[PDB]
């Protein structure tokens, strides 16, 4: 029921994405694991929330049948609290170079301006990353299962309504029970991507364009594949939660600089997409990435 | 009730556990951690735990074992367990140099002494940080607990090491019991390669009459009738299962080393030149 300049919109996403998303996390290697004034004050209260939020156990699961589990420190008002950020610059700095290889497969946005690549990957790459994360995402559990690594949310003492309290948590939740299929992930990845109204882009009509075909093939994509009045509304759910994604970024994006003020924990590659120190020249590793 | 020479020698043997006894592992550091065939197959299987390790932050760390797949799995915390045995070790060193009765004795026979009581001393203070109820070797930092094994108990205790740790914590000792016991077994006579037995084995005569005047000075109640002999019972039957497991642990060596350079020199069967970092330690001062 798609064109077919629809259809081939879909299979050189899904192309991108085989090519790119390490599902099992098998290449994921050489990560870092925890070992074995009144306005500083202020920012270090601030960070004590933000930490809080998304505690989560670590698990590796070894060849031999071995299982190693961390369980994060409690609140003690030290340093402590930062235990797992090192492991988790690793991770998102191995999602967002495979995330920069997503985009470059796309040929509609190889063909722009490379500033404009930067911007669109700056603004995007918390977004997409999550995106991806959703999909090893096991509600039942509350655990993203990244191959032989383990991601398990600790209870916080409140209750599934305790974690909902956490736009994050709530977005995993929320995305996961609309049971999408790889495609209409995928095309939440592009929409995401080409955001006409991202910081620094210049082709905004060009993006905006671009933008508008992705949802429309979703759209349509949405009507030819699924009985038509049960998922009546089901592409308006998605834009609506891709738009709570895009409020999500900004949240962690601050909280990640204000953590980052406080106790530097940033990748050298995750310090230019943070801001931290012309477009080119302020994303040099993203721009000999891009130039690959 | 006690002797004034009685008395000096459980405070001569307090005072050096306290010394030499990291009862909180907080100086065993830069250990390795997990990253015939049939008989220890077996042997290895009684004895699995898991391995715990809390941080001062507040973290924990816990290593579940991998289930016996009959290859070399079986092996995967013995390097580890190695260098806790070999810190144990160097604290039980430590304790018998401290002992004046022990550090009087010729070299040859300090190396001899030690050598035959390595493991049953470490066993002895290994006992003291054994929680029953919980099955697990609280080591300060390091926890090692005993996985579920099917019969439980029973099954468990054909162990006999660990039926000779859930026998030993019943007869709920004192630190003074404990150490007693530890001295009895150092000055064992009929080790191998003493050459002063009538000096050790009267040395060990005076530790075992100690402990029995305090057993009785000290311990009126029906649970602790006959104590004395049931310790001397359980220090036998150590003894026993000290050989036992000194042969498993050389069978283990062969097909898959673990041992550590102090662990090697234990158990290679001039004395001092066959043992030259145990030497060195005994020279070296506390
Ligand atoms: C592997 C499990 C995923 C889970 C799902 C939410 O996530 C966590 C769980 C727990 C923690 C945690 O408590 O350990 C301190 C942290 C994160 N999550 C990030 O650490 C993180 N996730 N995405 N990003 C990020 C990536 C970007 O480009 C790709 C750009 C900006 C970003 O953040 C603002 C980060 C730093
Ligand atoms: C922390 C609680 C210790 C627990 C109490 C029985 O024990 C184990 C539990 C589990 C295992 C295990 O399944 O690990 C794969 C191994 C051991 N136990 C030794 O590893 C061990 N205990 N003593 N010694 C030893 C020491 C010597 O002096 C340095 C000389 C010879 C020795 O052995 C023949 C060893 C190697």
């Amino acid at each position: 029921g798609l064109t077919e300049e629809q259809r081939m919109m879909i299979r050189e996403l899904m192309d991108a994405q085989m090519k790119t998303f390490d599902t099992t996390f098998s290449h994921f290697k050489n990560f870092r694991l925890p070992g074995v004034s009144r306005e500083e004050a202020a920012k270090w209260s601030q960070v004590r929330k933000d930490l809080c939020s998304l505690k989560v156990s670590l698990q590796l699961r070894g060849e031999d049948g071995s299982v190693w589990n961390y369980k994060p420190p409690a609140d003690s008002g030290g340093k402590e609290i930062f235990s797992l950020l090192p492991h988790m610059a690793d991770m998102s700095t191995y999602m967002f170079k495979g995330i920069i290889s997503f985009a470059k497969v796309i040929s509609y946005f190889r063909d722009l301006p490379i500033e404009d690549q930067i911007s669109l990957l700056k603004g995007a790459a918390f977004e997409l990353c999550q995106l991806r994360f959703n999909t090893v995402f096991n509600a039942e559990t509350g655990t993203w299962e990244c191959g032989r690594l383990s991601y398990c949310l600790e209870d916080t003492a409140g209750g599934f309504q305790q974690l909902l309290l956490e736009p994050m948590l709530k977005f995993h939740y929320m995305l996961k029970k609309l049971q999408l299929h790889e495609e209409e992930y995928v095309l939440m990845q592009a929409i995401s991507l080409f955001s006409p109204d991202r910081p620094g882009v210049l082709q905004h009509r060009v993006v905006d364009q671009l933008q508008e075909q992705f949802a429309i093939t979703l759209k349509s994509y949405i009507e030819c594949n699924r009985p038509q009045p049960a998922h009546r509304f089901l592409f308006l759910k998605i834009m609506a939660m891709l738009t709570e994604l895009r409020s999500i970024n900004a949240q962690h994006t601050q909280r990640a600089l204000r953590i980052q003020d406080i106790h530097p924990f940033a990748t050298p590659l995750m310090q230019e997409l943070f801001g931290i120190t012309s477009l080119t020249e302020r994303h040099k590793i993203l721009h000999r990435l891009l130039q690959e």
